[PDB]
């Protein structure tokens, strides 16, 4: 009630994707995919939270998966991430009231921006990592240029959102430190805890969800 009140105020919504928008983790899908799904599974959790610099982090999971473009075209073809029950439903009411919605991850944008695609969210509106590939498809790194590709990548978007359309009211929504730590400069956090609860997040942010169809404030 109090949430959808302040739901209902934001002008815009950024979703963390990992285990937020979608339940898998995108980048433990593409380990699964190149065959090394353990190793690169528990060096992933050991990054969740404000744990390690996450631009080492993230390429020494890469150095272990070397993913290959068709690797990736296969991940996406054969192997596509399940989007969280209700956030089909949730974004369309947020575009129908003209509520701007982005997707920020860690991960990376061809496997987001195909669940943008799904979402109907335009690929403007998509803030990932970005891989690179030689010429005939091999893993040659990624774009460390990126705001995602730093600690703290996700506060640096959202300050970036407010320069360039001056939202007054942007509210992050995700299930991770790192998300809750996006607020400030977001003016709300809303924690996430539909596919795992992570009890430091859900014990410190002032509004958290299980399932969300709670946001669903008018049942229409
Ligand atoms: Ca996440
Ligand atoms: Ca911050």
């Amino acid at each position: 009630s109090e949430l959808r009140k302040l739901f209902y105020s934001a002008d815009a919504v950024c979703f963390d994707v990992d285990s937020t928008v979608i339940r898998e983790e995108g980048i433990d899908e593409l380990a699964k995919i190149c065959g090394v799904e353990d190793a690169v599974s528990e060096m992933t959790r050991r990054a969740m939270g404000g744990a390690v610099p996450f631009k080492a982090a993230l390429t020494e999971r890469l150095a272990l998966i070397q993913p290959s473009r068709e690797q990736v075209q296969r991940l996406i073809a054969e192997q596509p991430p399940h989007l969280t029950p209700g956030i089909r439903e949730l974004v369309s009411r947020l575009q129908e009231r003209n509520v701007q919605v982005f997707l920020i991850s860690g991960g990376f944008r061809s496997i987001v921006e195909h669940v943008a695609s799904k979402l109907n969210i335009p690929a403007t509106n998509v803030f990932a990592n970005r891989l690179k590939f030689y010429f005939n498809g091999e893993y040659a790194g990624f774009d460390e240029t990126q705001p995602t590709a730093e600690s703290g990548g996700k506060g640096k978007v959202i300050k970036l959102l407010k320069e360039k359309f001056h939202f007054k009211k942007i509210i992050m929504i995700g299930d991770g430190a790192t998300d809750m730590e996006a607020c400030p400069p977001a003016d709300a956090f809303i924690g996430f805890g539909g596919n795992v609860i992570r009890q430091q997040v859900k014990d410190n942010a002032k509004w958290y969800i299980t399932d969300f169809v709670e946001l669903l404030g008018e049942l229409e």
